[PDB]
């Protein structure tokens, strides 16, 4: 079904700044679903290309995120059974980096996550690109 490793890209600012704009403006509506937030269930989701996790804090299970964020045929729940999961692109938006998501005393490695984000914007003083090994999120990623 997913052959093909899931892009993840985390824009990061504080509320208002633009960043589910930046998300709707990342590819069509129709090739985009909103994750619902605060839950587990991928109800709605039709196999859209991409897939934003709105305000996000750390709400998924850690092993949950990691295998959204990875190459593998996967299924994800919904309230009425299982459906395929074909993201290609993965947006997650959120007021912190993810740094604050998890501690790295509730997880085994911390870089697992950090090694499977794609990209990392940042909202300045404009939404600016980082460079992962920065000022902002020390850890290397993708």
């Amino acid at each position: 079904m997913r052959d093909w490793k899931t892009n993840v890209h985390v824009i990061v600012g504080p509320p208002g700044c633009g960043k589910s704009k930046w998300a709707a403006n990342f590819a069509d509506p129709e090739t985009t679903y909103w994750k619902p937030p605060r839950n587990k269930w991928w109800d709605g989701y039709h196999g859209e290309e991409v897939v934003v996790i709105d305000d996000f804090y750390g709400w998924l299970p850690w092993d949950d995120l990691l295998r959204l964020c990875d190459r593998y045929p996967l299924t994800v729940e919904t309230k009425g059974g299982t459906v395929p999961f074909l993201a290609r692109s993965i947006l997650i938006t959120s007021n912190q980096t993810p740094l604050e998501w998890y501690s790295s005393t509730a997880v085994p490695a911390v870089e697992a996550l950090y090694r499977r984000i794609t990209s990392l914007v940042f909202w300045k003083n404009e939404q600016s690109t980082e460079e992962g090994g920065q000022f902002v999120t020390l850890s290397p990623p993708c």
